[PDB]
């Protein structure tokens, strides 16, 4: 018993990261094979940041302008080119620490896990959602770019996320592994603001089924409710629809404990109409909307990697 | 700029990590050079755990009833001995992946990272504190004892707590990795309880320093206070006593922002007499607890390992 924010081991990670410096600017690379992946902006000086032409900064660049260290080891790049925000250069050695491991763009409301790292090194391990606006709430300062979120199934590391920026309100946005930003974001450093969020609803019920689970269950009511009176509820209080996608999910926590899920979704109901009343639920006072289904079956029934 | 409850790296950890089984009971074990350490009752029947007599259990024990699992190779067990709570399986080979590492025994209020793990295998890592009344808030299942928590210093794994058992109410208790439990608790399925818990002041404090740091300001008031009168005032709200010790402890945080720890003391005073009008700090609507002065420095300055 017990639920916590929890986040993949981050071991097969941390043996992937490098330092990737040129010029004088220095960031985080992910050394997969004999390839390594960084944030393009590694090319620019602070000057460049605003504007940046980056198929023209890399023109004038060469294989040696990239300095990469792998721990005291420095690596040798043999190539190099530019894959959207993505930089990959071919270096002369595998990385013998490489796990199996894909590439996977997530969807809004999923979750992962990040390391976050400085100079190539690891500082700290953290769990994300990708928010509905294609945020995340992350940790992050300068130097931070780079770092990578990711999942785990068994022994394959699901790369997720790259780092790249910070917006003016505390909040983080990158790129998945080909480059591609998620949300209507650019790599410069011009005006850019996220849209405004949005509660992930299914993860909330996904949590309030861990809270059954552990034993925390005063929220429960007596009632039920139809998908649409619900989502009509939601909809006031600034959180997603609920789709038959979402139910379909919340089908084995709704097995495990024998609630169905409109009925879950009855309690939920209530406590958006009415708070909570100084009560916490799993010892929070808001609720929580950063652990999917998957997730707490995971945390719940003890799964390995 | 964000602020998350951060692990370490858990990569270190990681490479030590094996299966212990006795018998039918699996536990996990830490393998750091030639010795394996694990929870003593892997020896235990479940018949036994109401009243073990571990030495008893243990002198009928062979090297060759102990299976240690790294991955898919078996070590050798080459001799076994018992130090207060812990088992320690010397075995023929050394691990290879060894950190550099120590033992430590921690205080209440101290934080640490647990990896959760299963039949030698890691589930997730998170972030704990060792309570004043010596719980964690963990999250635990059957079969994770001999998983550990650690803090991590440059290079340096400080190996500070064992798994063994969770009490009644969702909570976790453990020895440290010489056996010594912490707290007036013992290895046996027999009705235990901690003592009732208090909130760990100079970590509050902590955390509203990285609130400042993050822009998060709205509680600071105009006001000090004496470390006396707020003392007064923690103590019916069930705040532990703020020495001088932990005054000093704040110092680098006071330093860099420039509030002077009464201050802050005096703004704490008035959010507790207050509360805090359904606002928020760093996201959360209660007063957080579980971040050192430390790992407030150590997350807003980006320190590597
Ligand atoms: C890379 N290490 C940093 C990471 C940032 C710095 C503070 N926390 C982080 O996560 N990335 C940057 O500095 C990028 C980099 C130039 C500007 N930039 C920003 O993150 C800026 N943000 C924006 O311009 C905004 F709002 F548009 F997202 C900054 C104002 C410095 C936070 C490039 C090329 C975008
Ligand atoms: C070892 N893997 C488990 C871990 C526990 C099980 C559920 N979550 C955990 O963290 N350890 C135990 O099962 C230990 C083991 C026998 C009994 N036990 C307990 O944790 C029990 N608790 C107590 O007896 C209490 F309250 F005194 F702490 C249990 C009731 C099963 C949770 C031994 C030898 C103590």
């Amino acid at each position: 018993s017990g639920f916590r924010k929890m986040a993949f081991p981050s071991g097969k990670v941390e043996g992937c990261m490098v330092q990737v410096t040129c010029g004088t600017t220095t960031l985080n690379g992910l050394w997969l094979d004999d390839v390594v992946y960084c944030p393009r902006h590694v090319i620019c000086t602070s000057e460049d940041m605003f504007n940046p032409n980056y198929e023209d900064l890399l023109i004038r660049k060469s294989n040696h302008n990239f300095l990469v260290q792998a721990g005291n080891v420095q690596l040798r790049v043999i190539g190099h080119s530019m894959q959207n925000c993505v930089l990959k250069l071919k270096v002369d050695t595998a990385n013998p620490k490489t796990p199996k491991y894909k590439f996977v763009r997530i969807q809004p409301g999923q979750t992962f896990s990040v390391l976050a790292c400085y100079n190539g090194s690891p500082s700290g391990v953290y769990q994300c959602a990708m928010r509905p606006n294609f945020t995340i709430k992350g940790s992050f300062l300068n130097g931070s770019c780079g770092s990578v979120g990711f999942n785990i199934d068994y022994d394959c590391v699901s790369f997720c996320y790259m780092h790249h920026m910070e917006l003016p309100t505390g909040v983080h946005v990158g790129t998945d592994l080909e480059g591609n930003f998620y949300g209507p974001f650019v790599d410069r450093q011009t005006a850019q603001a996220a849209g405004t969020d949005t509660t992930i609803t299914v993860n909330v019920l996904a949590w309030l089924y861990a809270a059954v689970i552990n034993g925390d269950r005063w929220f429960l009511n007596r009632f039920t409710t139809t998908l649409n009176d619900f989502n009509l509820v939601a909809m006031k209080y600034n959180y997603e629809p609920l789709t038959q996608d979402h139910v379909d999910i919340l089908g084995p926590l709704s097995a495990q404990t024998g609630i169905a899920v409109l009925d879950m979704c009855a309690s939920l109901k209530e406590l958006l109409q009415n708070g909570m009343n100084g009560r916490t639920i799993l010892g929070s006072a808001l609720l929580e909307d950063e652990f999917t289904p998957f997730d707490v079956v995971r945390q719940c029934s003890g799964v390995t990697f």
